[PDB]
């Protein structure tokens, strides 16, 4: 397992740590980012995380233990590129209704800020969330849980 | 880093985990084993761990964070063989005054239960102790400390 120190992870920032040769992202979500997540539901493939792409303690609307932080494996579920992080709302290239999320540059799959995949892109499932647990408020252990 | 679950490590037992290609041993020491350590001092090369073969939080008489468990890399400091674990006191082959420890089969180097090397053997230093930290009472994370 690897320890992720989020003590300096500012609002909207993304921290990358390596685990089992894979990139693990930790995103500090703002209330604004969180407020828009439910609105994505109708446009998502698996808004309720029914596909087991995460431990049960992350099978929820924000796919996380705490709303303030998203923890997920930064690998596209289509073929494995690493998606770009696009937290800004409504950029011209992604559409005015874009509420922040991730965009895979290899074949266009899109995921929201709970790493849930949108309908009709090559990726068929929400990004994988690894087992993890908070050791304390500013330290998340990735790879193992209680 | 590598997690070592010592929840089932009984008194006197030794757990082996692999870290960076190296064998890491975790030994559950009994009070009897601990009681005998100071007596080895006069016969040891570096009883106070002056040679930096370990992190500072292990630079002490039991070369460990807690007395109950010894954590060390199981590689002989002489030429690299893997020492045998000999916890029993006074076996005929090692001597009646033997208080438990390690015996390297390749050229006879001896180390005590704090992994400290005895005088006049081929190995010149105490076995290396890797950086590590307790995640909780029965879980040790090897390869990192904070
Ligand atoms: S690898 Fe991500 S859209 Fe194909
Ligand atoms: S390698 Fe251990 S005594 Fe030589
Ligand atoms: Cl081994």
């Amino acid at each position: 397992p690897v320890e992720a120190d989020i003590s300096k992870l500012e609002p909207g920032a993304l921290l990358r740590v390596k685990w089992r040769g894979k990139p693990v992202w930790l995103v500090h979500r703002t209330p604004e980012m969180l407020a828009a997540l439910p609105s994505n539901d109708p446009k998502l493939v698996d808004p309720n995380s029914e596909v087991p792409q995460q431990p049960d303690y992350c099978k929820n609307p924000t796919r996380s233990i705490k709303p303030q932080y998203l923890v997920a494996i930064g690998i596209c579920t289509h073929l494995g590129c690493s998606p770009t992080y696009r937290p800004e709302f409504g950029p011209d290239d992604l559409g005015a209704d874009w509420k922040g999320g991730f965009f895979c540059p290899c074949h266009g799959s899109r995921f929201d800020l709970a790493a849930r995949v949108f309908k009709n892109v090559p990726a068929p499932t929400n990004l994988v969330i690894p087992k993890h647990v908070y050791l304390n408020d500013t330290t998340i252990l990735i790879g193992e849980d209680r």
